[PDB]
DNA sequence: AGAGAACAACAACAAG
DNA sequence: CTTGTTGTTGTTCTCTGGTTCACGC
DNA sequence: GCGTGAA
DNA sequence: AGAGAACAACAACAAG
DNA sequence: CTTGTTGTTGTTCTCTGGTTCACGC
DNA sequence: GCGTGAA
């Protein structure tokens, strides 16, 4: 039990030997604190104390080509395994997946990537279920619905109409999946108002044209190195980047003015009204916040859907100290709001709201709309209860939650409140739950592009379509069921 | 010493161990094969071995900060160490080295590398001495020597006159090294006969644009997968590439012409006179085995200049049977080889042809010059070799070289020839074996960009000036003093 | 050339 | 014999040859 | 002072 | 958000 | 006390949100 | 049939 130390002159060998792995072999200095490669040393000890300090390193150590075949060996494996705590999920409702398409910068194969979100253990599970080609299909709504069943039917689930599914309005994929449940990524649809409302305000392109022409001779003229924080990409649309870029100009006001006097081209920046710049930057800035919070899968995020609009209609709250400038896209902002964001909202948004101990706000209109969805989906469980098996009533219990009060304490998780509150809300408490599991947004399926871009690489660029699938999933669940 | 091999079923869980590595770590395949990676692995079964397989793998395992601080530790040792047998060749004539500028793609600072080049125990060693920055100086050829000082004091060079330099004609380049020794790599010559040729002959523009117009086209229309073999690069000028691109355009033909008739796209191809672009690929496939032959500092290249020439005034020999656009080709081919490559080549590259054993060739004229040449260096031998204590005569075993005759056996390595020579020609196989060290490109440093790219990636985008320098050394030094 | 990666396609070989 | 699991070959894909110095009229 | 050349 | 990387700048701590 | 060697913090940089489907007039 | 929208 007691792991014991190494002696001293022991460990200036590990440094030793591990500093040359990393410059013989190309590799990041943080390998080393990999939790997949100690776990590898773990093995390589104990064989050191079992065979002695002789054994055929060669012979024993495996081979690349058997490596790759052991992860498409052990994929297999893996979804078979979870096949069944998967079929769980999709059976009691309360799993929700979310789909986007991607293509690969080397050999541009469309991909389709899928994730699956459902809670358990006080804790939320986002796992990549699948990542495959349409080798070279058209991206057609029925060839995608054609590879979406073929990865359910790897854990050998194939109702999926339980399943509530989170996508981009992508008008191919919205097709798709009009046959079954279909919620819209709210970072689409804020990143869709951000956009609807700069281009309705064109009083502010003047501003902004000029920064990019900032950002864009910086990095032509190679001076981005005397900025302690450079520079940020102009306008190739990374969700609220247009903030993005302003701070950074911002948070460097001072030696960019300077950097372009020594240049002689001061002529290029002494139009920009800054006392703007900054303004659309405190507006902005409490923006950002709102793309953070529903870009979270590990905590519950649809719920917080409605409220994040209001703090919206409230950073944009009519002022009359405004510039006529702001005064606009305020107002235009808000016009969005309403027939962008509010126009594709449904009552996944509210439910998952009213599931907020909070519950004092949406006193209006909604519960009785609410109230005839909540109780027809808790008479969905029951039916499918009672398939498992071979006073206190709902429609009660329902308005019993909406007398109690709570206050917003800065520790308060609403997951857990659920768990410690089973018990009087039997029913109830598991509906909540299944809503407080479906993401906001396709943040979700955008990192595992993220990570599936992480693999094919430069070098790594022959790689095949199973190997990732398989990488990918992996990967995913040796961190949704170890330690 | 007999190293013992693992039990059946001990060996299923290496590769479970090693196949949890490369998903967890998302690390390449053939990590596991690599060189560096199985000696660490050697040293935790005998640690294993010795403390037990109940060992605190996290406290033992190092840090990734101080993995960072170890390679920037060792890496002044083993400069230091080496300081001596450096200092050795560049005292003892035969010493090359090549430089060249780079600038990598994230930060864009300006990057100076250097190699260096000598002979030995019957073996070329080819090793990274430097690679840095300018900070952000401008390149200017006083900042270039600057830099070029730096990286000899390194080592405790000082004199470096007596050094043989291999750039390409950068101008600020050229400049820097007008006080020593300096040899015209003749991959960047060629490169500029092909390129000036091609200029100069725009009676073959049509055909090659539309080639180019083919790829484009594939590029954009993400058709490159129905081929067994894609089509290249049009002319981002990577040495050679226009032969590449024509070849697998013509490697491909009918599959392109195929694919063109299903897109109804058949109007982009068929003006195309094939029969020019195979005569094009006939005649550059020459050019291309020059190309791999001259980029060798595994063996000596610079004596296979002279010889490289003649054989492309023979790819171009004039022939009767040649449509005039091609006639014209091999006309401007043969005029820029002499007023390009004829024109900046030096005694150093006829004397490294005269030490090839077929010695027959050069009859005419260029011995006067060479012996005045050979001898005069002979004597500086002597001269720094009687500063090393602290009949038979050159002139005549020059001669008896000049008399001698040899078969050129597919199996002759002129290397090996001089080590298998050196009793009867004492000092003259010493100066051979000095020029046949020399590269006949600065290849060399192309690699080590190759290299510094492999190392400063986007993830480890953070990575500092000499931390580069070293991995670079390091990686080179355990490839020049180790098995 | 030099490096880094991955497979297809075998060939070997083994279990059944 | 058929399966299934390996190891080895060879084929394909990357990547650096790159934009501002120095000079002469 | 500006074009040309070579990267 | 999630992932991957690296340092500067400390703070700790130790040797001398 | 001064050195030198560590470990830990926090700050900065990446990256996927991406171009052709589906629809309606 | 072609524009518009959303990616
Ligand atoms: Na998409
Ligand atoms: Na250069």
């Amino acid at each position: 039990r007691e792991l014991k130390t190494v002696s001293a002159d022991c460990k200036k060998e590990a440094i030793e030997k591990c500093a040359q792995w990393v410059v013989r072999d190309c590799r990041p200095f943080s390998a080393v604190s990999g939790s997949g490669f100690i776990d590898m040393i773990k093995f390589f000890i104990k064989v050191g104390a079992e065979y002695g300090e002789h054994v055929n390193v060669e012979e024993l150590l495996p081979s690349p080509i058997t490596l790759s075949r052991k992860v498409t060996s052990d994929a297999k494996e893996k979804k078979a395994l979870i096949s069944r705590e998967i079929k769980s999920a999709v059976e009691k409702d309360g799993a929700s997946a979310t789909i986007d398409l991607w293509t690969d910068n080397y050999i541009k194969r469309n991909f389709l990537g899928v994730t699956l979100h459902y809670h358990e253990n006080n804790e939320l599970r986002d796992l990549i279920l699948g990542l495959k080609s349409l080798d070279f299909e058209r991206s057609t709504a029925e060839n995608i619905y054609k590879k979406l069943k073929a990865i359910f039917s790897q854990f050998n689930v194939e109702d999926l109409s339980s399943i509530k599914f989170v996508t981009d309005r992508g008008a191919n994929v919205v097709k798709s999946l009009a046959n079954n449940i279909r919620i819209n990524c709210s970072s689409h649809l804020l990143s869709n108002v951000l956009e609807n409302s700069f281009e309705e305000t064109p009083e502010l392109n003047m501003p902004i044209l000029a920064c990019k022409n900032i950002v864009k001779y910086f990095k032509k003229a190679n001076l981005q190195h005397r900025l302690r924080s450079s520079l940020k990409s102009e306008c190739p649309t990374r969700w609220n980047s247009t903030y993005t870029m302003l701070r950074s100009i911002l948070d460097n006001w001072e030696s960019v003015i300077q950097i372009l006097s020594e240049a002689g081209e001061t002529q290029r920046i002494v139009h920009i009204n800054k006392s703007i710049i900054q303004t659309m930057v405190n507006i902005l800035d409490g923006f950002e916040r709102i793309f953070k919070e529903l870009q979270t899968c590990s905590s519950p995020s649809l719920c917080f859907v409605v409220p994040s609009i209001l703090k919206v209609k409230e950073i944009c709250s009519p002022d009359v100290g405004d510039v006529a400038d702001i005064a606009k896209l305020k107002v235009n902002i808000i016009k969005n709001v309403r027939i962008i964001w509010e126009e594709n909202l449904s009552i996944w948004h509210y439910t998952a709201f009213f599931f907020y101990p909070p519950a004092l706000h949406m006193q209006q209109e909604k519960v009785a709309q609410i109230k005839e969805f909540c109780l027809s989906k808790m008479e969905d469980l029951e039916l499918i209860n009672r398939m498992s098996s071979f006073p206190v009533s709902p429609s009660d219990e329902f308005e019993f939650y909406r007398k109690e009060i709570v206050i917003l304490s800065e520790d308060f998780k609403v997951m857990e409140w659920w768990n410690l509150n089973s018990k009087k809300y039997p029913k109830l408490s598991k509906l909540a739950l299944s809503l407080l599991s479906i993401p906001a947004s396709s943040a979700a399926s955008e990192r595992t592009f993220s990570l599936a871009g992480n693999i094919i690489t430069e070098k790594r660029n022959r790689i095949g379509q199973q190997t990732v699938d398989s990488l990918l999933f992996l990967n995913s669940f040796y961190k949704n069921f170890c330690k």
